[PDB]
């Protein structure tokens, strides 16, 4: 039983913690589906896909979970996406998304999909986070240690203020 | 540190299993590339991406490891190819592989290249492995336990004799 | 003689059969350009390239016209767009359209461009027909029968619904 | 019901002429994807995409039988293949093709597949036609006169000579 | 010593002319990257990179500078873009931009990176240009004679008018 | 007067001069294309774009050429290469080539095409030079001096070893 999460993950933040825990009390494994991944360097995109990658496994790693953590192209190109995010995932059976869009493009190829619990959503939220990096309010409550750790070795914040 | 080798895994096998072990004897952390990323369907890439990272971290999740399987497609332009691995990949250190080209490419950019050991590699070769799934000679002794449950579960060998 | 028409015929729509069977009385034969064609599954563009082919040929089918319609992706890059165009169609001698890239891209090359007669445009146009099929008012009479037909089989108004 | 079959078609001849009119006796309607259709001016791919619809559409506007010719790109991805077929035709429940890839990819996404009777191969080949175009044979009675017509109103044969 | 400068040019105007000299005061040789080379006939972007590269050599050669006029695509990944100018392009030690995304991307790349002098940025300016073009107000003082010259062989002027 | 050639120069050699100071005596401009702008690092393409740039232009900068060296891309489409050439080019009149494909695709749009007149073609060979390097033969004298001084700079002979 695998499930498949997609989301941009610029950064990584303790809501994506918390829902991912919860998928993993209905599924055996978790795909996460990187999206944007060719998109970094921007306000809303922040990081590349390996930057991305390495957040997210150093957040999980610890945890008693299989998930598969992949980074997937924006491609243009709607009626191919989901046998595009096929290619490159384990088989997996129930999507967790509220998105209207990747909902109609998975249940018109026959997925069960499931909209996940949002937790906190006015503090755990990349927009959010990113606001806060670029105005000098206290945001590393919102993410895992790890996320931290990752942002201070690749100088996320002061490149989020350089290119602002 | 971090090391860095690329493959088509096609399948993972026994020797790819060793050479990571080995590798990690060097290094904190193993980033395996996915080559051919796009290639599947095909005697020489039977499996897609998807499908070669299921095998690989089924085969590997096993290990007090920290390893990231992540798929690297061809593209055609050897100029920018060590960036496009490094924006999708965490930063390494080391190079182990024996493809000339891989070689010339890291070198020119800086990066430490080495040559792995091979182990046994008259039978721990993927062209060994499907050209014994062609022909119904055993081959699931080649590669780690969690491989077969995978070709079984994607009906792996039918494939191959199908297209065959 | 051959004329080309191209819109994203989202969807077709009786004022383009009207156009269509103008044009058919000053050339011979018509390419129906379908613009757009990888896009689908937006509020703009809700249907596939086949679907559109088909809604096209279903409409136009009994007519004894001979027509080709042929799908073209956007392509980023308006410089060899004509020539892209050349590439998927027919040789032909007359663009209609009023449209001024289109316009401008075929005229450069040489080719002869004409507006075409605009019939019933408050009622026969893909915008008004997306809108009422979002906000509940009747559009069936504003499409040949066959359309009618296409966006049944393919549920096209739940899609649109669901997209919204 | 909706038949599928695939080629190159430089150029289509009598042989696909009457493997169509062959399919059409168990379907009602027959989708010719027109496969390689960016290859062109080559010795194996001489004729463009759009070369190819004028002369399959003129042989077949004939007939009592509804067609979609479709030019279909090389994209090299197999895995997506199938679905980036789906995205430009209508839909089909049959596919007629000898071509293991072919076979395998429809099959693999529920598809029945069956083998195209073949007519007359040693002359009614697109390989023996072009080879007697370059060195001055008789080849216009392998292809419906509306092919000949068309080969001369594009100069085909020319080409052909000029490339070579 | 080699300096990079990169736009959109469209068109070079006096603003440009100045700040290359300027340039050329602290380097040997400039490479000029023209971007956003496939964007052509739009109300941004009115010219093809062929006309921009006649625009910007018909300009300098009778100043004595050693330069490299190189079309540069829009790619869509920032990562890499990097490594893609450095494949298009002789080796070169200093940047010139203002531009934060160009400015972060090559310093992270360890590039030294240098804000140019703006001269007369109210009326050297492609924006300002091309909005005179299109209201009528004037325009020809406000770039080379050899760009007027240029924009008169192509009737650039004509063109942007019609594309509004 | 412009006239167009295109190859791959790699590398640039005595060959290419001279024809280039003969094209040079009908024409009063020479648009150098490099063709396979992407390839690199192979036995048959050893050299980057903006490499042969820099040995195209540092061969020439002496004598008396208005010329320009401009990056082509191989792209996969036949039918739009004429129209992709022109988007990166000045306006040209006449080409010179004595390659089939290139002459077909510019006559049929309208181009005078002549063929060149070889000079010493059994040394004055990019297949022979690059043979020479990888088997220890001098070639030195084969190229103008300022291509070897580039191919020394960025050690082409040891890549082409490697490579091998
Ligand atoms: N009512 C009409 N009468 C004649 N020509 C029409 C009519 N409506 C559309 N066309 C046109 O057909 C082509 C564009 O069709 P397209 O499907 O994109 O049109 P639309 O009805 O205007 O759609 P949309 O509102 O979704 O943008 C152009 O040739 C345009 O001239
Ligand atoms: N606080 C949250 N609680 C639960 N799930 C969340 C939360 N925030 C985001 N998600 C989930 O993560 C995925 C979207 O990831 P995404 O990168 O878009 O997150 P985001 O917080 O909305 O960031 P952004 O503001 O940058 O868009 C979706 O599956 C969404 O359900
Ligand atoms: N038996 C082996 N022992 C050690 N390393 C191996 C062995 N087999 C392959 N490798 C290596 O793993 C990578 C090669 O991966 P890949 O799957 O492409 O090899 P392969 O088994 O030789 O596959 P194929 O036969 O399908 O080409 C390189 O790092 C190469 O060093
Ligand atoms: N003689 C024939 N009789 C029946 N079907 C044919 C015949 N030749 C080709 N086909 C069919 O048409 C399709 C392949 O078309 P394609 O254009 O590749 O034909 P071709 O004649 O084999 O060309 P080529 O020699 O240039 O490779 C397949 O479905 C194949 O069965
Ligand atoms: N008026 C100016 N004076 C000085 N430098 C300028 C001026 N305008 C632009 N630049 C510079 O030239 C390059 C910008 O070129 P670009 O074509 O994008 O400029 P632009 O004049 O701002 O046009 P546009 O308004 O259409 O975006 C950068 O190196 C920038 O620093
Ligand atoms: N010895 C030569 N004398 C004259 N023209 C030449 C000579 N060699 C190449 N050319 C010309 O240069 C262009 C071909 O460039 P290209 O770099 O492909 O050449 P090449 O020397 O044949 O290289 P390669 O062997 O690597 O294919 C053509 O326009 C051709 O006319
Ligand atoms: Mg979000
Ligand atoms: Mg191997
Ligand atoms: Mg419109
Ligand atoms: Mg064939
Ligand atoms: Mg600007
Ligand atoms: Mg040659």
């Amino acid at each position: 039983l695998r499930g498949f999460i997609i989301g941009r993950f610029q950064p990584f933040h303790k809501g994506h913690l918390e829902v991912i825990k919860k998928i993993a009390e209905e599924v055996d494994e978790i795909i996460i589906g990187i999206g944007s991944a060719q998109k970094s360097h921007t306000l809303e995109n922040p990081f590349t896909a390996g930057e991305r990658i390495l957040m997210i496994t150093q957040s999980l790693k610890d945890y008693d979970l299989t998930y598969y953590p992949i980074p997937i192209k924006d491609i243009e190109f709607n009626s191919i996406w989901v046998s595009y995010v096929e290619s490159l995932t384990p088989p997996f059976d129930i999507v967790y998304s509220g998105n209207p869009l990747v909902r109609v493009l998975f249940e018109e190829r026959g997925y069960e999909v499931k909209r996940p619990e949002m937790f906190n959503r006015k503090e755990y939220s990349g927009t959010e986070i990113r606001r806060r990096m670029l105005n000098g309010e206290k945001w590393e409550h919102l993410v895992p240690k790890a996320v931290v750790d990752v942002i201070k070795e690749i100088k996320g914040v002061e490149r989020l203020r350089k290119l602002a």
